[PDB]
C-alpha cells in the first residue's frame, strides 16, 4: 500500500523496534543483581506505556471509525492484556526485595513476556494484513491520508 495512506507500517516498526530493543536486555541483564533487576524493569515499564499508547491511538483514529463504516467486525481490535503487563511489572518494583525474589520473579517474567511477545506479533500483522484493505474500502484515499497524519502526530509526540 502507498506510504501516504499507510497506518500501520511506520508505528509498527517502532514497536518491533521496542520488542527487539527489551529482549535484548533481558538476555544481557543479571537478575541476581538488583540494579540491573530495577534497571530492566523500569525499561519494560516504559516500553509497554508506549505499547499502550499505540493501541489507545488505534482504536481512537483508526478502529473507532472503521468500526462505525463496516459493521461487519465482531471483535476486531485485541487487548494485548497491557495493564496486566504493567501491574506485573509495578509488583516486581513494589515487592522484590532479595535476590530469592529477584530469580523467582525472573523466571515468570520471562514466561510472560515469551507470551505477551507470541500474541503481539499476529496482533500487528492482522491490522496489517486485514484492516487496512478495509480502511482502503470505507474510506476515500484522501481520508486515510488525513487519519495517518493524525496517528503518526500522536505517535511522534
Ligand atoms: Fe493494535
Ligand atoms: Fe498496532
Amino acid at each position: 500500500f502507498p506510504e501516504e495512506v499507510d497506518v500501520f507500517t511506520a508505528p509498527h516498526w517502532r514497536m518491533k523496534q521496542l520488542v527487539g530493543l527489551y529482549c535484548d536486555k533481558l538476555s544481557k541483564t543479571n537478575f541476581s543483581n538488583n540494579n540491573d533487576f530495577r534497571a530492566l524493569l523500569q525499561s519494560l515499564y516504559a516500553t509497554f506505556k508506549e505499547f499502550k499508547m499505540h493501541e489507545q491511538i488505534e482504536n481512537e483514529y483508526i478502529i473507532g471509525l472503521l468500526q462505525q463504516r463496516s459493521q461487519t467486525i465482531y471483535n476486531v481490535h485485541s487487548d494485548n492484556k497491557l495493564s496486566e503487563m504493567l501491574s506485573l511489572f509495578e509488583k516486581g518494583l513494589k515487592n522484590v526485595k532479595n535476590e530469592y525474589e529477584q530469580l523467582n520473579y525472573a523466571k515468570q517474567l520471562k514466561e510472560r513476556l515469551e507470551a505477551f511477545t507470541r500474541d503481539f506479533l499476529p496482533h500487528m500483522k492482522e491490522e496489517e494484513e486485514v484492516f487496512q484493505p478495509m480502511l482502503m474500502e470505507y474510506f476515500t484515499y484522501e481520508e486515510l491520508k488525513d487519519i495517518k497524519k493524525k496517528v503518526i502526530a500522536q505517535h511522534c509526540s
